């Protein structure tokens, strides 16, 4: 039937739509402050709500993708995202923005984000992590696509920022509907392959949800996610405090977007070839080291760039390697449910990480506390990821007894 790279393209399209949605808020920071008395933190509340709902809704999205297929889920998510984003276009108050952008749009976003992550590796049992990475790389590209577009619309005279919400929401709805229209697993039996009585079987959602290793991974995910989201917004400020100009610190920190994108594909290909656990643990350890190392390297464009690139590499890699690990532990059959539940950890980290980092800096007045806390979290994640080996593969005695 359909060439097994089409799923990768579809996940690229859907994840790009989600990256556009999650990047937009920064674009509207200044215009919304121009029209209303709206503070930066007041607008950032809409983003934090968006991350909360988006991360939470992967769980129901994964369950529904497993039960009734990923097409229905992704297309419904497209509808919800389009509705919420466009209604943000017609807003007049903060609560309206929280509802439209944070809740509705974030809801549709989780429903878009998860089903392709669960479907793509099924077409690539020889390259599961690379397939997953194609399902997530779009989150690193939404900036590069939307930034110029949203600036274009905001500054144009017949338009405004409301016009960004309206048009960009039609465009994102179309991309998500095109992604979800052609998305489905391969048929129940034959598996696309040129190459390939005890009888094992993948784990079930109730079985994985009850494994101690699933929650060790959940803890690692929460730690790594929280650490990144706690400091990334502080990189450029660390630079300016070290004596750099705003232009210079901004240039340096911008290399984070490139490594954040590239790692999603490259880390998948790497672990497809050499295995997950050791490289994964090494990434967390390096993330620990970078949280410490910024106090020695962050005072120059070259050092701050290195730290930013490294932080971006490790952070972005989490979103390919946690789904790949979950796929190795439990198999693809319940990957929708297993990984939907697991990603709720990111919903919570998205809600609280940035706020807590800001509070720690403002409480102390210095960057030592947030980066030291992020280093500790990344150290814990390092230990967890390094010590956690796959559970025993499951026996399917009900299939096994079919042999006379
Ligand atoms: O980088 C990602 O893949 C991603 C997507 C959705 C997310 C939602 C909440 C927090 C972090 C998130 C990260």
């Amino acid at each position: 039937t359909m060439p097994r790279w089409v799923p990768l393209l579809l996940g690229l399209l859907g994840s790009t739509t989600c990256g556009m949605l999650l990047y937009a808020w920064s674009v509207f920071i200044k215009p919304l402050n121009a029209e209303f008395g709206w503070s930066r933190a007041e607008i950032a509340m809409a983003f934090a709500i968006c991350c909360l709902i988006f991360g939470l809704m992967t769980f129901p999205a994964g369950r529904l993708s497993d039960k009734m297929g990923p097409r229905k889920v992704v297309m419904t998510g497209g509808v919800l995202l389009a509705i919420g984003f466009i209604l943000s276009g017609f807003i007049q108050s903060k609560y309206q923005l929280y509802i439209t952008y944070g809740v509705i749009a974030g809801f549709g976003g989780g429903m878009i984000y998860l089903p392709p992550i669960a479907t793509a590796p099924k077409w690539w049992p020889d390259r599961r992590a690379l397939a997953t990475g194609f399902a997530v790389v779009g989150l690193g590209l939404g900036s590069f696509l939307m930034g110029p577009l949203a600036t274009y619309i905001i500054e144009k005279p017949g338009m405004g920022w409301r016009y960004v919400f309206w048009y960009c929401g039609v465009a994102m709805g179309i991309m998500a509907l095109i992604a979800g229209a052609f998305l489905e697993p391969p048929p129940a039996g034959w598996k696309p392959a040129g190459y390939t009585p005890k009888v094992t079987r993948d784990w079930t959602y109730e079985e994985a949800k009850g494994d101690t290793k699933f929650w060790l991974l959940y803890l690692a995910y929460f730690c790594g996610s929280f650490a990144g989201l706690m400091v990334i917004g502080h990189l450029a400020g660390f630079g300016r405090d070290a004596g750099l100009t705003a232009m210079a610190a901004a240039g340096a920190v911008s290399s984070l977007a490139f490594s954040n994108a590239a790692t999603r594909i490259l880390s998948g290909w790497f672990v497809d070839k050499i295995g997950i656990r050791v490289y994964f643990a090494a990434l967390f350890a390096l993330q620990t080291a970078a949280m410490i190392a910024i106090f020695q390297l962050g005072g120059s464009v070259v050092g701050l760039s290195i730290v930013a690139i490294v932080i971006g590499w490790n952070y972005g890699a989490m979103f390919t390697l946690f789904p790949a690990t979950c796929l190795q532990f439990y198999g693809p059959t319940a990957q929708g449910s297993n990984y939907g539940l697991l990603f709720t950890a990111c919903g919570l980290a998205g809600f609280a990480g940035p706020w807590v980092g800001g509070w720690l800096k403002d409480t102390t007045g210095t960057y030592y506390l947030p980066f030291l806390c992020a280093a500790a979290l990344c150290a814990l994640g390092t230990a967890i990821v390094f010590m956690t080996k796959p559970p025993e593969k499951k026996h399917a005695l009900e299939l096994e007894v079919l042999f006379q």
